[PDB]
């Protein structure tokens, strides 16, 4: 398996496969392995990227996560000041569409080039998280908060999700 974005060394979790190929999918199992230190040795600071909108983030989503749905949000929070560290590692999720999720870690990835001279990087090791919320939240509901799930086609969040869509750069 190649190296991870900046080539200093191997991606550190075990990895299944997810409907793009040239991304790297990790299983709840892992998220939860994360969640619980067992790689504290090794990686210093990780964070979950959760790019659904706000509503469903609010209906339940996992511990720590941090809700940046908008391409300029979760730049800024993740490039205006790089948190350095060991490993710092990204895990993206917003299943369910549009490609939320894929397009967020391939958008990051496009600004940390751009702010780096190559093959430098701030988030060299970045993974999307298999199934999403969705897939987590049944296998692992202590770990969210609160314990609940909220589809972005909840039948009475229509409004909110087209208010939220008229924020985004492009559709
Ligand atoms: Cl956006």
């Amino acid at each position: 398996m190649e190296l991870i974005g900046d080539y200093s060394k191997a991606f550190l979790l075990q990895t299944v496969d997810g409907k793009h190929q040239d991304l790297k999918y990790i299983s709840p199992e892992t998220m939860v392995a994360l969640l619980t230190g067992k790689f504290s040795n090794i990686v210093d600071k990780f964070v979950i990227v959760d790019c659904r909108y706000p509503y469903e983030y609010e209906g339940g989503h996992i511990k720590t996560a941090v809700n940046l749905p908008l391409e300029r949000d979760a730049e800024s929070f993740l490039l205006k000041s790089p948190i350095a560290p060991k490993r710092v590692i990204l895990i993206f999720h917003c299943e369910f569409s549009s490609e939320r999720g894929p397009r967020m870690c391939r958008f990051i990835r496009e600004r940390d080039r751009a702010v780096n001279d190559y093959p430098s990087l701030y988030y060299p090791e970045m993974y999307i998280l298999k199934g999403g919320y969705k897939e987590f939240f049944p296998q692992h509901p202590n770990f969210c908060e609160p314990q609940d799930y909220r589809p972005m086609n909840h039948e009475a969040f229509k409004d909110e999700l087209k208010t939220f869509r008229l924020k985004t750069r492009s559709w």
